[PDB]
């Protein structure tokens, strides 16, 4: 007994395809499956829908194979034969033999060749030789394919496909297989099973790799991705439900036979005009001698399928019966017309019942005539349904009122058929009832009520699936059924015992699958949702699971949380940042095991907070950071008429019985494209005039040069913009399709952010609001530090610290970069989106729509116009279905870029044209100033921006008196170092005398708290 | 419920937002708008009140000389919030409002599966059990085709209405970054 | 729990792998917004007692 | 063109409201327009589809 070794796949379809992840659902061979061993040994071995047949040897021992299905001198099978240079074919009739055999040459198999039908001679640890056969769809076909080996273990790795050799077209079945040989030549036999695969073609057209379905949960997310490899995260793959157990059917006592008999073997039948009707209850009816009692001329009956009639039951029976004249039949069915459709016997056209007719010209046949069956003729107005008229009185037609007479203008209202022995069969009379549909059932059973399983049930006429358990919802004396809130079926009686069950479906839910990443590891963890896992391990949740998975169905580690149970990870106590979401605040990663904790908030800190105690830093820093945002997307037209027709002029003309909803698709789709040129206008296009920076470069220590634009390469781009670019690549032609260019290019976007840069570089914030106006950088730092709050000789006397800082900070951005291939996700996200979506909107013109097929050139030239309009409206209408949901989505969508757009001209105008003094809409500290660059679907901003360190703690008063007056601080604050007081500002440590100049007096010292005593020069 | 409808739980709780609202509560008592900025930096509480005095343009002996009929006044202010919010209910109507909207839409949903169009029955165990296959197909067919009619109306008017709650959301953060973590020029 | 129903359904192209897409970016959106409110302090901070 | 964003509103809600009256002389798919000429000419049972 040996598993498979990922080998058995062969080409389904000559049909070529390259570079394409292909899905099938044909019957195929499951992975890692054992197979049965042979070698002087060679018994009976069944066929059983496929076999994976394999012998390997290194000289030529096997001969040939016979099949068949019942292996006598009577049945038909192969003799497939291997000659020395050529090979023969023939499927006939011949001798069998009870051990055959074949050692130079041997006959003793076969001594008959009576009945022969197909001969097909034709060209034909060391080496495999592995075939494949297959019977279906009344064909045998046979593939094949070798390679040498060199290996003494077992059947290598990898794997080959298989490709068709012959065709057979024969009808046969095979329930049996023997090969034979020239101590047996060792092999192996397998079977084959639906199951559904995903193969992978390569450029030349070769198959190279496959995946199942149902061998493991990963390879059901790999199929659900349609890909080979899955990245971190958590993935919805399937749903989960249970099967039944048994069935039950429970039918009242009831036991007498219908009175049928006296209504078909009825010696006189009443008339067509007066038809007699008869009621029928509480009886048990077999319809399957009802057909077979005699020979009908008709049974054509609406409603009810005749063969399901015996499953089911009604409430009453209205039966009644009359008799016609000939080929007035057609008239009984609704929707007809005719004088005994008018005026004798109306059929609702709601009718869910059964017509019976027959002839009988050998039971009311006399010579001359039958006058004894009469029908109505000329009246008033129309019957209604399943009325009776008695009236026989004669009736005035004419302008002239008579009275109780007949002659001209009156007539008497019946007529008296003319049924002759000799009259022709449109004359003939004829013999017909009609059967109009709890009381009367059919034959059953009654089976035993279960009490705790979920099964199957035919209570009275209900068929359902759920759990019969007691319901002690108090029932009044004569009701039935129940039903709770929305009218879902509920709690019934039982029709033995006077008792009120309860319903409820078996359970279900949704399965999701964590994976660490297949770049990693290999190991899964599985989550079922809203379930308590007292069912799954194995009575219950086995309804689509192989055995494999019940090691991730249940075990030694399961773990309840809130989203249902989690098996295959391990809990432990300790929380840390998490990584991979589930719910509730319980996260996973990866340890190297799977891990489950709870959520982090983060650090802890106690602010030392006291009565007279205040931190002033001593230091500071300068930080750079980064900012994405989205600005614009792909503009796409898309044709009307190409889409749904394709240049048919049969189908265009059908397609303008609807209307404008063809033209109103093209002006909403326009609508994007012109709005996608003002989105990016109002954000790089807001300056007027473009500025140069100067040849020299003397800014104060201050180093631009690496967002600046350089004369060393044609693209003329800063070397950050390059690998923005080359980060990120700036949906297919045909059916009416197309993509139309931007209005600006990239090239004109730069000049407009190398312009951008050389104005607040050499002017400030003066060139947004009116003329340029020039002033130098450090003059301009100094300006911006007196913003936040710090004087201006800080920066005097720390000038080459500060420049040394910001030319550091600038060169990490680069590094920041290219280190993380996950940074610019955000514009990604949009190129994604985009492609999905259009690439659905063609895979959607491969589909029926339940039609004969999905090309209109094969129904038009198969058909004629009468009955083509039929399936052609069918792809009009799910076609035109297709473009109304793309149409919608994308006008969702493109408000969304135009929020993101509109929110990167605010920033332009009041980060890269001005300080703010708004709280995190700059980044994090205090702002600076703020550079943009360009991005091939988006802007990037580089803040800089302002942040303490080195703080001290001091002590701390609001006011000083001194001569009975009260002193407060201009702008600062008091300290004391433990001996004196001093005075200082705010955002940093610079301790000065108190004295007058720094200093104004309010009041007295005897109202504020906490004043303290001091001098003041 | 059932007919595939499910609900799922949020990834953070309500105690550990309790826990950031308290911390940022803290961070705001006792260190200022210092820990917006940077490291969390102590400070008296009526210093920092004098600061936020002079934003104003108030100069800070008015609050020292007044320090406890503001105290008071402040007090006072607060103990009004639970005896206004206790009455009148129609307080909080704009978050009973959204509630109410989408237990609205799956209520419609559900009620839907009671529709016979164009049909014999509205469901499906009868079409299949009093008819032969070949006849039950054309009645099944037109069940289908309303039912994903039923299903395509509730998908896009979530998708619009996700649209509007997305646009409160980033108003909200814009407040908690400018009117809580510092103080505000901006009127109204 | 009808296999005539996943037989016929199947005619109509891919109109629930679509409309599963977008609810589920519907939720997910709806984790970003309250983290994009509250979980903007690193730290925790506790008051003296 | 000075007042051109108020202009374009009141144009878009009058093309719409335009387009759905024009959308009831359609036969999408049938014999007539109007009703009375279908019901006039057609008895019920198959006047209905
Ligand atoms: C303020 O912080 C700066 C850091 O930004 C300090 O400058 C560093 O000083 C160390 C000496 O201890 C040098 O090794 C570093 O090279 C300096 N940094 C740079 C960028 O040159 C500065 O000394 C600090 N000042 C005080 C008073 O502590
Ligand atoms: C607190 O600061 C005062 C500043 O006035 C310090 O007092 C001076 O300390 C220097 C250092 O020896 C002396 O030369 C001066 O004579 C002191 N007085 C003045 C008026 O300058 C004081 O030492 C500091 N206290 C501590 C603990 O460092
Ligand atoms: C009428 O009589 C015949 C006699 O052979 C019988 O077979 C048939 O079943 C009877 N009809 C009914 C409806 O039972
Ligand atoms: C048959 O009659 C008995 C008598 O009480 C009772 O069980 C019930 O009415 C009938 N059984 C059924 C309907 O299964
Ligand atoms: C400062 O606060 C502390 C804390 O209780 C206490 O000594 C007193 O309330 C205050 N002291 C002075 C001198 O104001
Ligand atoms: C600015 O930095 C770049 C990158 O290190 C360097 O090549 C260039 O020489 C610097 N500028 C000056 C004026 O040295
Ligand atoms: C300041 O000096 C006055 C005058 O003696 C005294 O009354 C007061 O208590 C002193 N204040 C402090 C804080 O020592």
């Amino acid at each position: 007994y040996t598993n498979s070794f990922t080998r058995g796949v062969y080409y389904p379809d000559k049909v070529f395809r390259s570079s394409v992840l292909h899905s099938t659902q044909d019957l195929f061979l499951p992975f890692f499956s054992n197979v049965t061993w042979f070698h002087f040994d060679n018994p009976v071995l069944p066929f059983n829908d496929g076999v994976y047949f394999a012998s390997t040897e290194k000289s030529n021992i096997i001969r040939g194979w016979i099949f068949g299905t019942t292996l006598d001198s009577k049945t038909q099978s192969l003799l497939i034969v291997n000659n020395a240079t050529n090979v023969v074919i023939k499927v006939c009739e011949f001798q069998f033999c009870n051990d055959p055999f074949l050692m130079e040459s041997e006959f003793r198999v076969y001594s008959s060749a009576n009945n022969c039908t197909f001969e097909y001679v034709s060209q034909p640890f060391k080496n495999l030789r592995e075939f494949v056969f297959k019977n279906i769809d009344g064909y045998f076909k046979i593939y094949s394919k070798h390679t040498p080996i060199n290996l003494v273990r077992d059947l290598p790795q990898g794997f080959s496909a298989l490709e068709p050799l012959v065709d057979l077209p024969i009808g046969i079945n095979i329930t049996r297989f023997q090969t034979l040989l020239a101590g047996a030549a060792a092999y192996y036999v397998g079977y084959l099973q639906p199951r559904t695969f995903l193969l992978k073609y390569n450029e030349n057209g070769t198959i190279t790799d496959a995946v199942d379905c149902a061998l493991d949960p990963l390879s059901e997310t790999k199929c659900t991705l349609k890909s080979f490899t899955v990245e971190k995260g958590i993935y919805q793959t399937s749903n989960f439900r249970v099967q039944p157990t048994e069935s039950i059917v429970r039918f009242p006592n009831i036991t007498n036979l219908c009175p049928f008999g006296e209504v078909f073997n009825a010696t006189r039948f009443a008339s067509v005009y007066a038809w007699n009707r008869k009621r029928i209850s509480n009886c048990v009816a077999d319809y399957s001698v009802l057909y077979n009692s005699a020979s009908f001329s008709t049974f054509k009956c609406y409603g009810v399928s005749p063969t399901k009639l015996n499953d089911l039951c009604f409430t009453n029976v209205y039966a009644d019966s009359f008799v016609i004249r000939g080929d007035e039949v057609r008239q009984i069915a609704p929707g007809q017309t005719g004088k005994i459709a008018d005026y004798n016997y109306k059929l609702p056209d709601d009718f869910t019942g059964c017509v019976i007719a027959w002839n009988s010209n050998n039971l009311d046949s006399k010579v001359g005539g039958n006058y004894n069956y009469l029908y109505r003729l000329f009246r008033k107005s129309n019957l209604k349904p399943f009325e009776r008229d008695i009236s026989t009185e004669i009736y005035q037609a004419g302008s002239t009122p008579c009275n109780g007479v007949e002659g001209f203008n009156c007539y008497f209202p019946l007529q008296s058929y003319g049924f002759q022995p000799t009259n022709g069969v449109g004359y003939q009379p004829y013999r017909v009832v009609v059967l109009s549909f709890a009381t009367v059932c059919g034959p059953k059973k009654s089976t035993n009520l279960v009490k705790n399983k979920c099964v199957n049930f035919n209570f009275n006429g209900l068929t359902g699936t759920g759990v019969l358990t007691e319901s002690n919802k108090k029932f009044l004396p004569f009701q039935q059924f129940g039903r709770d809130i929305a009218d879902t079926t509920d709690a019934v009686r039982d029709p033995q015992t006077l008792e009120i069950l309860d319903i409820t479906p078996c359970s279900f839910g949704g399965v999701s699958v964590i994976t660490p990443g297949t770049n990693t590891s290999n190991q899964v963890a599985v989550l079922y949702q809203d379930v308590n896992c007292t069912e799954v391990p194995v009575a219950i949740h086995a309804d689509q699971l192989t055995p494999t998975w019940r090691v991730y169905s249940t075990g030694s580690n399961v773990f309840q949380t809130r989203a249902g149970c989690l098996i295959g990870a391990e809990h432990v106590n300790n929380s840390y940042e998490c990584d991979i979401p589930i719910g509730a605040g319980i996260c996973a990663s990866y340890q190297t095991s799977i891990i489950a904790y709870t959520m982090s908030l983060g650090a802890e800190n106690s602010v030392a907070y006291s009565n007279n105690s205040i931190a002033i830093p001593t230091n500071f820093t300068i930080s750079v950071t980064t900012e994405i945002l989205p600005v614009s997307m792909t503009k796409t037209s898309v044709d009307c008429t190409m889409y749904i027709c394709g240049d048919s002029t049969e189908c265009s003309n059908l397609l303008l019985q609807y209307g404008s909803f063809c033209t109103q698709l093209n002006r909403a789709l326009t609508g994007i494209a012109v709005e996608q040129d003002k989105n990016t206008q109002e954000v790089f296009a807001q300056v007027k005039q473009i500025y140069k920076t100067p040849p020299i470069k003397d800014f104060g220590g201050f180093n631009f040069s690496q967002i600046l634009p350089d004369p060393s390469k044609p693209s003329k781009r800063s070397p950050i913009e390059d690998l923005l670019f080359n980060k990120v690549t700036l949906a297919q032609k045909f059916n009416g399709l197309t993509v139309l260019p931007p209005l600006l290019t990239d090239e004109m976007i730069a000049q407009y952010t190398s312009a951008l840069l050389a104005g607040t570089i050499t002017s400030g914030w003066t060139f947004g609001a009116g003329p340029a106006l020039q002033i130098p950088f450090p003059m301009q730092m100094a300006y911006r530090f007196n913003g936040i709050g710090v004087t201006q000789n800080v920066l005097y006397e720390n000038q080459k610290l500060i420049a040394n800082q910001f030319n550091s900070a600038i060169g990490k951005i680069q590094d920041s970069l290219s280190s993380t291939p996950s940074a610019l996700g955000k514009l990604q996200d949009v190129v994604n989106q985009n492609a999905q979506a259009l690439n659905t909107l063609v895979k959607q013109l491969s589909s029926n729509f339940g039609a004969i097929s999905s090309v209109l050139n094969d129904i038009l030239s198969r058909l004629d116009p009468p009955e083509a309009e039929v399936q052609i409206d069918r792809l009009i209408t799910g076609r035109l279905q297709s473009l109304q949901t793309y149409v919608t989505q994308q006008l969702i969508r493109a408000a969304e870029i135009r929020a993101s757009a509109n929110l990167a001209a605010t920033k332009m105008s009041e980060c890269v044209l001005g300080q703010s003094k708004r709280v995190d809409f700059c980044g994090k500290g205090y702002h600076l100033m703020s550079f943009p660059q360009s991005a091939p679907h988006g802007v990037v901003f580089l803040h800089v921006t302002y942040v303490p360190a080195q703080e001290k703690n001091f002590t701390t008063a609001p006011a000083i008196c001194h001569d009975g007056k009260a002193h407060f601080p201009r702008e600062g604050v008091f300290v004391s170092n433990g001996t004196h007081w001093f005075v200082t500002q705010r955002n940093f440590y610079e301790p000065q005398i108190i004295t007058t100049d720094n200093t104004f007096v309010s009041g007295n010292c005897d109202v504020v708290i906490g004043i303290v005593n001091n001098t003041v020069y």
